């Protein structure tokens, strides 16, 4: 509802799945440790839910390398991640700006 | 079918930013493939919008790695990751699993 990007992530082998992820941005003005030194309660606050399986978020985060750069409607540049983590292949898009 | 889960991140000095980020995640089930089967999503799907700022996506979407602190407690916790991209300082918590 403020600022937003996407992003794409799919297994292969019997069991794959599909999913788009939309990353929606909310500027929260200063970084949450004040001069003072106090916290903004914003910060770990009111998460959403309910969570994605837990293999599809390790699959999300897991640290991979860029095999390419790719477009993109719009000539919009996406790095994309090939890699394999428990058994499964997977793929990766991550919106990538310059 | 929905699922979601939060993120929160935030740089350093000058200028400083501090955003919530809500990843959305849909499952598509099993959308259509062409020969092969592969998925080609950037080019078919539109993305959402309007996009952050730039420098926010990119530091959000970096490769990290060291995971270097843990905060919150008991079934919300998070990874904390801590990285410069260009001589600024970011902080990256994401929810970590069971």
């Amino acid at each position: 509802t403020e600022a937003c990007v996407t992003s794409w992530l799919w297994s292969e082998g019997e069991g794959a799945v599909f999913y788009r992820v939309d990353l929606h941005f909310t500027n929260l003005g200063t970084p949450p440790l004040d001069e003072d030194g106090r916290w903004d309660p914003a910060l770990m606050y009111n998460p959403c839910g309910p969570e994605p399986p837990a293999h599809v978020v390790r699959a999300y985060n897991q640290p991979a390398g860029d095999v390419r750069g790719v477009w993109g409607k719009g000539e919009r540049t996406y790095a994309e991640q090939d890699f394999r983590v428990g058994g499964t292949r997977w793929h990766r898009l991550l919106r990538m700006p310059v």
